[PDB]
């Protein structure tokens, strides 16, 4: 465990990082007490959502839909029948919450409960409906389910080392849409933003969740920040995620 500064790479935003190789336990952590602290993680989720609706055979392959019913979006690409990977990539809210409403509370609390989800807190399936945005809304949106940034990569890393009884099939079919493109062909980023914001406390959750391989090498990682500036969402901190890999781990 090396306490670590990243603070360059954050260019003055508040926020922490904590990257994890589990084959030889190098656990690397700038801001121990926020990589510790629980927060909602919004989109992030999508990434156990997706892995509940292949299981439960909701969906089945990265080609699979959710039966589009023509209501009208502002985001050109969520007015179409998309597929499980463009739904990824766009964080199609109206997909994931089609999907995670076909599934019932209790599997989905005893798949929480398996990946030590955080506080596994799905009391407030419906989300946070002050906000008034009616069902684009869902306990993993700034609502009762809440986890910390060190929780995230223990998760990634149980589900993507085999560690759980998800099918090695559905994993790949995750790890297929998480790829990112970051014009180093030397390593393998895969990952997912999220973007939310803490009305009570007055400050973003804003997260990029997933992992590196670098020849032979697998780091588990979580980039949170917690900044009161609004501007700071899940794309910057991506942004910021991006620079530390380039920098401290290439
Ligand atoms: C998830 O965090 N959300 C869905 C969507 N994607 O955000 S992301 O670019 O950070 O992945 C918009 C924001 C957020 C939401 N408001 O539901």
């Amino acid at each position: 465990v090396n306490i670590v500064d990243y603070s360059d790479c954050f260019e003055g935003i508040s926020g922490g990082a904590i990257f994890c190789n589990t084959k030889n336990k190098e656990y690397n952590i700038y801001n121990k007490e926020l990589i510790e602290t629980r927060r909602s993680p919004c989109s992030t989720f999508k990434i156990v959502s997706t892995l509940i609706g292949l299981e439960k055979g909701v969906i089945n392959s990265k080609e699979s839909v959710m039966g589009y019913d023509g209501t009208d979006y502002p985001n050109k690409n969520w007015n179409k029948n998309l597929s499980l990977e463009e739904a990824f990539k766009e964080s199609c809210v109206w997909y994931y919450k089609k999907l995670i409403n076909k599934v019932d509370a209790k599997s989905v609390q005893n798949i929480l409960d398996d990946l030590k989800y955080g506080n596994c807190d799905i009391s407030e399936w419906e989300g946070d409906l002050k906000n008034g945005k009616g069902h684009l809304n869902g306990f993993w949106l700034e609502s009762s389910l809440q986890i910390s940034p060190k929780e995230q990569v223990q998760t990634m890393a149980k589900i993507f080392e085999g560690d759980t009884n998800f099918k090695k099939e559905h994993i790949n079919i995750l790890r297929d849409i998480m790829a990112i493109d970051v014009n180093d062909a030397n390593i393998n980023v895969y990952g997912k933003t999220g973007t939310g914001f803490d009305e009570k406390n007055k400050r973003v959750d804003a997260w990029f969740v997933g992992m590196l391989e670098r020849e032979g090498d697998t780091y588990y990682f979580a980039i949170k920040s917690d900044d009161s500036n609004k501007e700071i969402t899940g794309p910057k901190v991506k942004e910021i995620a991006i620079n530390i890999i380039k920098k401290y781990y290439s």
